[PDB]
């Protein structure tokens, strides 16, 4: 279906960004940099300075290693799909 | 970009399904049970009796209106999604 796509979906983006670098189970700044950058240019400014880097995974970071593993990643998703879902 | 076709879906799976019987914003336990049965086949077993309906329901519903809204329909989505991130 649609929706089992979208599951299929979000676990591969995550992957494909976290794998990059460290941890790769994780997003480290750079690479959710990357992943807002290059996978969500239609809902999300282009994020060109390292205060906005820093502010996007302070609010992420729920439980405060630094990263965004993937539980927090869906929290994200869904902060997004909320924000689209109420634009209209 | 795949995230945000994923991000498109989710919005558009919720409201076909909402949007069927009752609040047009929110999924009763029969829409849900469609939901599932229809669009989760891969990832859930199918749903066929009350007892199963009512347990799921009861499951998602966080604020306890009885019927799933988008943000709680949010929260199983991430279910699925994490449970399936770590089947393997
Ligand atoms: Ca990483
Ligand atoms: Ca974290
Ligand atoms: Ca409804
Ligand atoms: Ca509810």
């Amino acid at each position: 279906s649609e929706l089992e796509k979208a599951v299929v979906a979000l676990i591969d983006v995550f992957h494909q960004y976290s794998g990059r670098e460290g941890d790769k189970h994780k997003l480290k700044k750079s690479e959710l940099k990357e992943l807002i950058n290059n996978e969500l240019s239609h809902f999300l400014e282009e994020i060109k300075e390292q205060e906005v880097v820093d502010k996007v995974m302070e609010t992420l970071d729920s439980d405060g290693d630094g990263e965004c593993d993937f539980q927090e990643f869906m929290a994200f998703v869904a902060m997004i799909t909320t924000a689209c879902h109420e634009f209209f």
